[PDB]
């Protein structure tokens, strides 16, 4: 179930475009919002392209994220698919019979229950904390590139660092013990990684969560995870907190990375708008949703089962059909946005699905921002005459994972 074995690759080859929407996204231009998608598994699914259609997927009772009860067809071994179509392929475990905290794959009041837990550890005055911790973790990068030469590659010397430690600082990973958890999380996302070296990775940091996990219950701080052990009323079980550390890595880390690398990419690719950001740093907060508006990073991974049937974007959805958000193209409606494939950071800021919507909108959407607005702003003020040292269309680019990014940025300063 590696998504280049289920996702069509015209969805999601960029070639040496990587703004530009992949040709079977764009050839459904000024179609049906909502249209089946033949999966190459031989299951079917349906593709939602359609702002407003894409809002009532993520906010409407009859669409489940209960992922584990609802078998996605995007899931299916090749076994499983005649048996999908047949309508005989089990469901998951009942959410009543599950002791895990995989919250993501849970819908209310289940997962009301767990992410109140969460929301109350993402309070304002941690959000202020955190504001000035990802302000240190820049500069500190920032003045390190700058001592070390005239010349960076951005992926590892600042875009995948600086998530990786607001992690390691939600988390309260120790000091001595930061560099090894850099190591494994940037592993996972490393172009050059055998599946062999990743799993090893994967295992090392399950082991090493069920140990921090222990740590926080014998020997706790100030930080979110801390917090979870200790302050939940009700309390969570050792279990449950483990897979609750495994999901904010899981969505904290490789999403924000791959962001502020697309990011400053898609700045250099576009002078003007970088101009407008230096000559009017107040522009940052509304750059940022541009550019998240924009570059959409999530790809085709925000999914929904139908739990009855659903007459939806032109579309007679059965009940127990996949449906699949196509989240950079909603991000591209002309419905919301006049003339959508331009980047405009001077655009009048409206809402786009960049973080979801509904009760599973990204949990850490204004850390993101903050990593966001903070990074970017830091990096074009403190880099005179950034540019790239290689032609944008050799930039290689990750449009074979979950997450699209670049895999390297090679920039020069002066
Ligand atoms: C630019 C960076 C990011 C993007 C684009 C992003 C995008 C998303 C999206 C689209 C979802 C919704 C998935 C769905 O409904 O199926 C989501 C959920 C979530 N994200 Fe983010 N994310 C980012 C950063 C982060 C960060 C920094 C954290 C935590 C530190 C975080 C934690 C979460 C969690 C825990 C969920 C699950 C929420 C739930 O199911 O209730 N994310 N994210």
């Amino acid at each position: 179930t590696a998504m280049r074995r289920i996702i069509p690759a015209d969805m999601v080859e960029r070639s040496r475009c990587p703004f530009d929407p992949p040709p079977g996204l764009l050839e459904r231009r000024g179609q049906d919002a909502v249209q089946p998608l033949q999966l190459l598994n031989g299951a079917r699914a349906w593709l939602v392209t359609g702002f407003e259609e894409a809002r009532t997927v993520l906010s409407d009772a009859r669409f489940s994220a209960d992922r584990v009860r609802h078998r996605e067809a995007t899931s299916l071994q090749p076994h499983e698919v005649a048996e999908f179509e047949a309508g005989t392929l089990p469901p998951g475990p009942a959410v009543e019979s599950r002791e895990d905290g995989f919250f993501v794959f849970m819908d209310p009041p289940e997962h009301t229950r767990i992410r109140r837990l969460l929301t109350g550890q993402f309070t304002v005055r941690r959000m202020r904390a955190l504001e000035d911790r990802v302000t240190e973790i820049a500069v500190e990068h920032i003045e390190a590139m700058k001592a070390a030469g005239t010349e960076a590659d951005l992926v590892p010397a600042f875009a995948l660092p600086l998530p990786s430690l607001i992690i390691c600082e939600l988390l309260g990973v120790d000091y001595a013990d930061r560099a090894e958890f850099q190591e494994r999380t940037a592993i996972g996302l490393n172009a050059n990684a055998t599946a062999e070296e990743r799993a090893v990775a994967s295992a090392e940091l399950y082991a090493f969560m069920q140990r921090l996990v222990a740590d926080k219950r014998a020997n706790p701080a100030d930080d979110l995870l801390s917090g979870l052990v200790h302050d939940a009323d009700p309390p969570l079980t050792d279990a449950q907190l483990v897979d609750v550390a495994l999901v904010l890595l899981g969505a904290g880390h490789e999403t924000t990375a791959n962001m502020l690398g697309l990011s400053a990419f898609a700045l250099l690719e576009n002078p003007d708008q970088l101009a407008a950001l230096r000559a009017d740093p107040d522009l940052i907060d509304n750059a940022v949703e541009e550019l998240l508006r924009y570059l959409t990073i999530i790809q085709l991974g925000v999914s929904r089962v139908t739990t009855e049937p659903v007459t939806l974007g032109g579309a007679d959805i059965p009940a127990g059909a996949t449906v699949v958000i196509a989240t950079p193209e909603v991000n591209r409606d002309p419905q919301q946005w006049p003339d959508p494939d331009r980047l405009d950071v001077k655009r009048p800021r409206t809402p786009h699905l960049a973080f979801g919507h509904g009760v599973h909108q990204c949990l850490g959407q204004q850390l993101a921002r903050i990593e966001m607005q903070v990074g970017l702003r830091e990096l074009i003020t403190r880099l005179p005459d950034l540019r790239l040292t290689v032609p944008a269309e050799q930039v290689p680019l990750r449009d074979e994972m979950l997450i699209f990014g670049v895999h390297a940025l090679p920039v020069a300063w002066s």
